[PDB]
């Protein structure tokens, strides 16, 4: 990653076995469970291209998903490369160059030229513009691992008020609901979706009620 | 987080895999019992509001609790709004806008901006605001997850008085008794719900008893 | 904490989740026994009132010690207050006010205050001030879980004579034992509550002698 | 390993145990799976050819592909003398000797030699040259232990696609497919190898759907 | 302990938990092995007596052995005030006082008074002073903690002579020989105590014979 | 050990737990494995003899290994003071005295006196010097805990031809061949010790086969 130092400069240091360990370990247990990308991003905090190819790379198994990313990546290099279209012939000796999609993704780019992009004044933030496409490929990934429909999240007969609101919205975060449902599911879905007993307390509530006012009443 | 380096100035520095560790660990052992609130505390001293929602978004369980933690954001930032409303149309080039309570947050604010805000003189310190926010949706959660209402505390029979004191005073933590009863309780409630041979010594012991003169009582 | 930095200078540190969590860990493994309070002592190296209080509220068990504590730091503020009290009426804008019992115990005091009280010019060290309260606190909690009597270390007749004595050791320290006992209760308690066959042998050792002669009289 | 100080200057430094550890680990659980080259990359990090050697010697199992390995570093260190032959006869006093393939290797060079080069004006870059022989004999270690044909990956008729796939893309990475088949193969031996069902399916989509569009159709 | 800064200065820093939690672990799993000293040692690196106190002050167990160690340091300290006795009276203002045996302990000595007399130019070495007590102390007790005599570390008929060789040195260890038979052991009682076989396949080397070239002829 | 800081300049550093933890963990494990020897090599980076010493006594078991390494150390020691004599009679008050052999194996030295010889302008290295005392006596003892002979090294008529070859290799470096058999023995012993049909097609290979193309052909 690039860190600052402690005379505030910004420099290259090598990833530690410590945040190597711990992202190889958070896919192993959690696979593609929706935390595993906020776990990814702080992770990467400063990361270089080439740390973030390092992090996918040290990913053993999950093939299927890898190669999904590996499109998603291509397509987000590729619609980069609409936008930001590169002067071809010799670069001017000793002078920064123009990163292309592929020198963001970091196929075909050195870790000096990613460094002096991402320190340059200003900087071409090449590593943050990749981890944007990384973080939009493991969004899919996530959704398409995603195994049960909102749909079917009902409240048993005998399962507490708050383990059905647990498997609701854990079931909401990986379907990747847009903001209005994820918002106002709790007037809507979480209500038809509960057991008889605990719908006609919640009817009763009225509208506007909060989830902690419904957990209580359906205690 | 915001920290100072070795020659005295605060600059960002990434959340720790360490740091990242043991939050999860906390949440994953100990849910919402009520010491969960200040090692969140704790770990999260000089945070950034994007180093929160990070810590919020690496828990995987729990989604009842952080979906009531979202609405008592969302009211703490509707406060906010209303105390500190906030000048509209463009910024001046260059310089500091005002953080309304969505910046706060970190839903609308971006990295720079958070650390421009908390490294101002004077500062706005956005971090200590929004995690003052959390701690209180916090301790909404550790309050309505607390299974068992101090009335139904009681020494058992064939209890030792301090297995009885750790579960009253256990209860009473996370029920957020007012500091009268915390203080008080021990003149009152704890006698009350005492077995009859401890009730007995103990009234006999007179007003003012220590905590430790009871338990040296009822030993 | 407040530690000094590489240039010589005395500065706010986070408390680390390696403190954080080696603390929690000697609570749940030892309980009160009297290692405890060492550790205690030695993880709250440096540490202000805040971080003394985040250390104590990461416990979750033992509550009915920690009332018990909480009583003794009253008491130990009171006492504080009786001594050094301050003149009442607003600050000098700009100026350092003087702590009162409530402050160094972190309650009414701000971090900033702290850091201002423990680093001034002569200093006013109220991180250390506190910890002594808390010490105090935690020995009478030490005494008060203490088991067994000394009177009741009492060497079996096929028990070793070096497992007696490190039961005899450990229950003087637990029960606190005053200079003179722990000193002296080598030449009388120890002998007297020795097995026959070794109090023969220590009884003809006579007088003086040393802990090392003993344990080897009675291999 | 070489590494820049908090000052920006470029030193000398002891590998640490912990990367001495994860080395170590990740070879004993995952023998020569593909992860394990990346994972050799980011722990070999500003490695001296003295620390590359350090890390293979650490490798107690093995041993066969340690011997190819040799072999693998032999060939290229050969190369590199037709390449790049040096002067003979002594030294010009106290100035910079040219690396041999054997002082690239670390085997006729020491410690201070491959810190001069490394650390010139300009770098004769010794870690990242041998780096590369030892990355070259890794992967042939890779495609020799790599137990599967992709021919032989077919999907059962009662196996979930992904999990076919997974196996199907596992598979391609330890064979070292060439880029044309990493990319294609989705269009070509995917479908082939899929189970009649999938297969049928597949066919009926028509041809460039990305692999997203064919584990949905698959589902 | 203190240690040397960045910038090459002498100061206090916190015990560690990493320091602390090595040492109690140690003192765990190998009691008073004779390499627990060693490790005592090195974990003690740059201690103050404080942290020797802290130290020994963290084992739980093994309190007859800490009763015998305290024995050892105050015959220590009495000497000490004979070789050094101190003028008595009022100690000029701002000065440094010289240390009795007590003030070297740390139990009559503060923090700083162990830092300015650690630091002073020339130092008064009061942390190696006591830790040097403390190893006569911890010698003691691994020889009282020894369970076999040399004498009785004799090779069994079916036993590899390797594994006596092990037997007889880690005995002869812990019961501290004299460098006299650590030395020459081999010519001696090594020989005397191994089985009729080897016993005859040793004599028949004659003398001088190494200890490589004994176990070569009794494999 | 001896460091450089973070501004240039070498200083004495306390071994680290992480070190002291390491090497213990890796004698437990390991024995003596070749392996170990690499791994003492880099944890004993920058040791003084005093640091080399602290590592050796922290060994437990093995204790006829560490005899015979004592013996080893004794030899080369006399060896030093052969070639290199001191002058006696008193030092030059102030000035560097020339080391001995007990000086470099840390028995007659200071840990001052071992700082002031690795850090003079020249320095004389005695951490180096001792540190191959110590790995020629490590490798005497690799060899003798060795304990199947190559010739005994011979492949099963149901074994994988990589299983031999790995049992094959790992014999060899324990018990230390020498270069040409390395190198060479492929062409050698290794087809010779092969099973009956896997020798037959090893030998219509013909002369010059690669490691590689032998296990290919016996796969
Ligand atoms: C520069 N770069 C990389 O080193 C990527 C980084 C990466 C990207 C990703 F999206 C998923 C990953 F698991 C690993 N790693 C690989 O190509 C290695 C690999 C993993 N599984 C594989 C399965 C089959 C196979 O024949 C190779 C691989 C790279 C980086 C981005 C892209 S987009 C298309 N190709 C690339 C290549
Ligand atoms: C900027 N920001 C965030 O990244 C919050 C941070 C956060 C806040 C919180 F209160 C609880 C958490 F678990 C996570 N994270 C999420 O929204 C992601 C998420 C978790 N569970 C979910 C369940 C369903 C779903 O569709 C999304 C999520 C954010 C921060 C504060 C608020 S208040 C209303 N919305 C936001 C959003
Ligand atoms: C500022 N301050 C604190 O944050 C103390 C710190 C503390 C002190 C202590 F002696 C024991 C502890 F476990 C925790 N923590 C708490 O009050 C929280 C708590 C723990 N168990 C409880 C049981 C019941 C309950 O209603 C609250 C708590 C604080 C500090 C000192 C004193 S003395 C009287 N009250 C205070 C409060
Ligand atoms: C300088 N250098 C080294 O210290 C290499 C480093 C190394 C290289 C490698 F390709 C694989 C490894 F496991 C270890 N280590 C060894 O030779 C020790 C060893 C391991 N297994 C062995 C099996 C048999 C044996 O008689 C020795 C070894 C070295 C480095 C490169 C080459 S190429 C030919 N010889 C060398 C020697
Ligand atoms: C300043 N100082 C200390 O804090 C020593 C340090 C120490 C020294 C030692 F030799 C063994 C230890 F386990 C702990 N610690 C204790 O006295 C506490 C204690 C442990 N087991 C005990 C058993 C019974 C008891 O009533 C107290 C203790 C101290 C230090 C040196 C000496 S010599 C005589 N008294 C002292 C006191
Ligand atoms: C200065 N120095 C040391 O502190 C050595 C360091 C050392 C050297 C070594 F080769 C093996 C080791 F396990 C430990 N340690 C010991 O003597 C302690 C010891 C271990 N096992 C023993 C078995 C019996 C015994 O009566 C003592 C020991 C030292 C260092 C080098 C030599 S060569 C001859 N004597 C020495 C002494």
């Amino acid at each position: 990653p690039i860190v600052q130092n402690l005379q505030g400069q910004m420099v290259h240091q090598c990833i530690s076995p410590r945040t190597l360990n711990a992202w190889v370990k958070v896919v192993e247990e959690k696979a593609f469970s929706p935390e595993v990308i906020p776990m990814f991003s702080a992770l990467s905090c400063g990361a270089t291209p080439q740390d973030l190819n390092t992090m996918l790379n040290t990913v053993g198994g999950h093939q299927a998903a890898m190669q999904m990313l590996k499109e998603t990546i291509n397509e987000e290099a590729a619609e980069w490369d609409r936008l930001h279209p590169v002067h071809a012939g010799p670069i001017a000796p000793g002078q920064m160059r123009e990163p292309r999609g592929s020198d963001i993704a970091g196929t075909t780019s050195t870790l000096q030229e990613q460094i002096g992009w991402m320190t340059h004044n200003p900087p071409i933030p090449v590593g943050e513009i990749y981890k944007r496409w990384i973080i939009l490929g493991l969004n899919k990934i996530v959704r398409m691992y995603s195994p049960t429909s909102i749909l079917d999240i009902r409240q048993g007969p005998k399962e507490p008020f708050r383990d059905y609101v647990d498997r609701f919205y854990k079931t909401l975060r990986a379907e990747q609901a847009s903001q209005e449902v994820k918002n106002a599911a709790t007037e809507t879905l979480l209500v038809q979706n509960a057991n008889p007993d605990c719908k006609t307390i919640l009817k009763a509530l009225g509208p506007g009620a909060t989830l902690e006012e419904m957990m209580t009443a359906c205690q």
